[PDB]
Formats: structure tokens, C-alpha cells, sequence
């Protein structure tokens, strides 16, 4: 039940807007989770995501480490969704503050098209270092598919519906 998104292309929507609310308020059919190689839901949007599945999505988490072993940068699984969603779809961009590969945040955001709708938000925005207005543009040049962005930040929002219109 998507409400108050403005569409920015024919598939990219964005709102201001906490993830967490929106997930609980819609309960879509996949929530993206903004994840590192390990599953360890420490902090940004990983740790609000687990923090309102009241540690269930890190409980589940660390069982599919300890069966499949880490993923790789770029990568993803999908795991439940608990109450937030059906699925949470778990995609790794790369941490460019470590070194990682700029290229990879493309190969990361193709996770999203094996999904025909999606509640998301920007990849290897905050800690991981990427300039969120860069991952914006890889995401509408990449993702084929219909990407609700929830951006909770209103001076992040506003710069980048600004440098799209
Ligand atoms: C409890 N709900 C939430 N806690 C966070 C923490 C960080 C963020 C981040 C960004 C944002 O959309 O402003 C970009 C970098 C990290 C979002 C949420 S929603």
C-alpha cells in the first residue's frame, strides 16, 4: 500500500521517510536491507531493520552464515522478512571507505531486479562511503524493475530530488 512517493523515472520511486515505518505500514512483498559479508546488523539501516524484528533477523541471520558462509561484495541472499515483509532481500555494496570497488555498487543493485517490486533504501550510502547521490544514479541505471526509496534524512531527500529535477 505504497502512498506519497514522487516518481523520479518509468520504475524509480523516492520518499522521506523512515524504512522502518514504511515496512511496518505497508508490509511489502520484499524490504531491502543495506547488509555487510557477515550478516552483523550493527548499525544504519541494517541495525534499524533488525532492531524492529527484535533481534529475530539476527538470530536467522547468523544460522545462514554458520550453513552457507559469507556472501560476497556484491552479493545477496533472501532470508524472512518477519514482520516488516514477506522477504528482506540482504545486499552487500561495497564499503568504498575500506577499499572496496566503486564498480561493485552496479553488480550489488542487479540483486534488486530478480524482484519485481521492491521497498528499499540507497546502497553503500552512510558508513560505507559511497556519495549517496552517485548511488542514486547507479541504482536508476541499473534496477529494471519497480524501487520504492525511502530516504529518512530530509536535507539528503530534498539534494537529491533536487539533482534529479
Ligand atoms: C530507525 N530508522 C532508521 N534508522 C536509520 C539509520 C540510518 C539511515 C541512513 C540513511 C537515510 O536514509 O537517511 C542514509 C545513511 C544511513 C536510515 C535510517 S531509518
Amino acid at each position: 500500500s505504497f502512498s506519497g512517493y514522487l516518481k523520479l523515472t518509468d520504475n524509480v520511486y523516492i520518499k522521506n521517510a523512515d524504512i522502518v515505518e514504511e515496512a511496518k505500514k505497508v508490509k511489502p512483498t520484499v524490504v531491502v536491507n543495506a547488509a555487510n559479508v557477515y550478516l552483523k546488523h550493527g548499525g544504519g539501516v541494517a541495525g534499524a531493520l533488525n532492531k524492529a524484528t527484535n533481534n529475530a533477523m539476527q538470530v536467522e541471520s547468523d544460522d545462514y552464515i554458520a550453513t552457507n558462509g559469507p556472501l560476497k561484495v556484491g552479493g545477496s541472499c533472501v532470508l524472512s522478512g518477519h514482520n516488516l515483509a514477506k522477504h528482506c532481500l540482504h545486499v552487500v555494496g561495497p564499503n568504498v571507505n575500506k577499499g572496496e570497488d566503486i564498480q561493485l555498487l552496479k553488480s550489488a543493485y542487479e540483486n534488486f531486479n530478480q524482484h519485481e517490486v521492491l521497498l528499499a533504501p540507497l546502497l553503500s550510502a552512510g558508513i560505507f562511503g559511497a556519495d549517496p547521490i552517485h548511488s542514486l544514479r547507479v541504482c536508476v541505471d541499473t534496477v529494471r524493475t519497480n524501487v520504492y526509496l525511502a530516504v529518512f534524512d530530509k536535507n539528503l531527500y530534498d539534494k537529491l530530488v533536487s539533482s534529479f529535477l
